[PDB]
RNA sequence: GCCGAGGUAGCUCAGUUGGUAGAGCAUGCGACUGAAAAUCGCAGUGUCGGCGGUUCGAUUCCGCCCCUCGGCA
């Protein structure tokens, strides 16, 4: 049983171990998700680098990408060793490395290869198998054409729907399929409506908590991804009002653990910056934000991140 | 001439071991205590130096060519 109602969604170079624990000291029960992990890359690659994470991250999903059947149920056979919750199955990626390779969106074109795919992984591990999709290719979808395939891979085993409410168009650039397509989130509704036996996560263009709060009261969760990064104390009510904890972060207590996080990272050879880059969006829209980007886009080190902490004590 | 170590947004640069490329400063527009300081948002644009090599495909790896650099000659 896992709680779907908010999620932080997976983005490359964005979501590594570091930038998760940073939302986890924000939003205690969001579910995290791992960037988009190629099996290749974790059936012949540093295995310990790809999917090692810390405890604290947890729930946290590892999400896979592919086309052969055997070679993403070897993957979540390996994910799954790591301790991941769940493993969920990339089909949005609209970039031109996906659709060379034939993982992504474009696998989309092909039911018979995506049921065959869940239905490996499904009995290749115990945790939940998961999908996070597309509406559709090329602007051709229908919403019969939708409901249909989520049938085919219901039966797969499939039992959450994470989607992102949009088409996408191969021919588009990647930054250009997440502001172009029309965002259709009345049809994940009717999803629910059509199928209340499963679980659906609608995303895509949520900016705060009181739209995800309007697509709770009909869909089962709702993922925010750039809404995070951009600014993680998005998630500041997260806590008290969708998980229902009696709790809410400051933003000076966080930045004052994830110091202490960075210490210690850094003290058994992490690299500053791999810390340090994801915390500048920390005091985003606050007064002296600029000087606190600065001081660490600057220096780059833990004594910089010292003198940055001191003056907003200070201010 | 042998070589250290580099070519990524205008700029100083990250990218840790092939898989949805971006930080900072500075341009430009904007919010605000009254113009105004202080303060903050918004967007920006990439032949990741050119040529082949592997590959499903490499800013990433090979060889070649190639501009500023530093000690040795
Ligand atoms: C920088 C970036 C990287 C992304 N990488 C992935 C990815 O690896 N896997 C994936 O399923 N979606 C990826 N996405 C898409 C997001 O998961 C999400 O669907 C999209 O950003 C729209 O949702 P949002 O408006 O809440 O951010 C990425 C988005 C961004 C902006």
């Amino acid at each position: 049983m896992l709680d779907p109602r908010l999620s932080v969604a997976p983005m490359v170079d964005r979501t590594d171990r570091h930038f998760r624990f940073l939302v986890r000291q924000v939003s205690l029960g969001v579910r995290l998700y791992t960037e988009m992990t190629v099996d290749q890359a974790v059936l012949r690659g540093n295995r310990e680098r790809l999917l090692a994470f810390r405890p604290e991250e947890h729930p946290i999903a590892l999400q896979l990408a592919g086309s052969d059947p055997k070679s993403l149920a070897e993957a979540a056979r390996i994910g799954e060793a790591f301790g991941y919750d769940e493993i969920n199955l990339n089909l949005g990626c609209p970039s031109e490395k996906a659709q060379e390779g034939g993982y992504g969106a474009c696998l989309l074109l092909d039911l018979a290869r995506v049921r065959e795919i869940l239905k490996a992984m499904g009995e290749a591990v115990r945790v939940p198998v998961t999908v996070k999709m597309r509406l559709g290719l090329e602007g051709k979808e229908t919403y019969r054409g939708l409901a249909q395939s989520v049938e085919a891979m219901a039966e797969a085993g499939v039992k959450v729907f994470v989607v992102h409410a949009r088409s996408a168009l191969l021919a588009l650039s990647t930054k250009a399929n997440r502001e172009i397509p029309p965002l259709r989130h009345d049809w994940v509704h009717r999803l629910k409506g059509d199928f209340p036996q499963l679980t659906f996560v609608t995303n895509g263009g949520i900016r705060s908590l009181e739209e995800a709060l309007f697509h709770l009261k009909r869909v089962d969760g709702v993922m925010l991804g750039r809404a995070v990064y951009e600014d993680p104390f998005v998630l500041e009510e997260a806590d008290r009002r969708v998980f229902g904890l009696p709790r809410r972060p400051s933003r000076l207590e966080v930045a004052r653990r994830m110091r202490a996080y960075l210490e210690e990272e850094v003290l058994k050879g992490t690299p500053p910056w791999a810390v340090l880059r994801h915390m500048l969006n920390l005091f985003r829209g606050r007064p002296k934000g600029r000087l606190w980007r600065r001081l660490l886009s600057e220096g780059r080190s833990l004594q910089a991140l010292d003198r940055a902490l001191r003056l907003m004590e200070e201010e």
